[PDB]
């Protein structure tokens, strides 16, 4: 399935090239511009654990998830991954725990040492 495919066929987008964050572009977005640090970014996403459980979805809430890019308001994989996206792009990200919740996890849904899969759609970005 999609998590296996990004694991086996994804591109390492980390600066360290430690394969901590792998990406596949599923839908090509618009133009060439990607968001900049500090931009308010609007995304839709779903997350799955490596045991197959869906742990989160913005679609199911009928509202996007909004954060300021590059400020550690989200896991490292997202700051890195969303920074690579064009407006309208949909990607898959495979996030090793060092770029996610580490040994701590995040109760109730994310265990210790969890590799996470996300589908992310970049809806919009704007500077404040
Ligand atoms: C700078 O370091 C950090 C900053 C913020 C952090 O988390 C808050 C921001 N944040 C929110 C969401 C969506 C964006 C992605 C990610 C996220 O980071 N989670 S997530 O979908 O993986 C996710 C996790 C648990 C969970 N439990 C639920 O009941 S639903 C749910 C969803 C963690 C950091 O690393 C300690």
């Amino acid at each position: 399935g999609a998590p296996a495919t990004v694991t086996e066929q994804g591109e390492d987008i980390t600066s360290k090239k430690d394969r901590g964050v792998l990406k596949i572009v599923k839908r090509v977005g618009n133009g060439e511009e990607t968001p900049m640090i500090g931009d308010k970014v609007y995304v839709h996403y779903k997350g799955k654990l490596s045991n197959g459980k869906k742990f989160d979805s913005s679609h199911d809430r009928n509202e996007p998830f909004v954060f300021s890019l590059g400020k550690g308001q989200v896991i490292k994989a997202w700051d890195i991954g969303v920074a690579t996206m064009k407006k309208g792009e949909i990607c898959h990200l495979l996030c090793k725990p060092e770029y996610a919740y580490g040994s701590a996890g995040s109760l109730p849904k994310i265990p210790s040492n969890a590799t996470l899969f996300f589908e992310i759609e970049l809806l919009d970005f704007k500077g404040e």
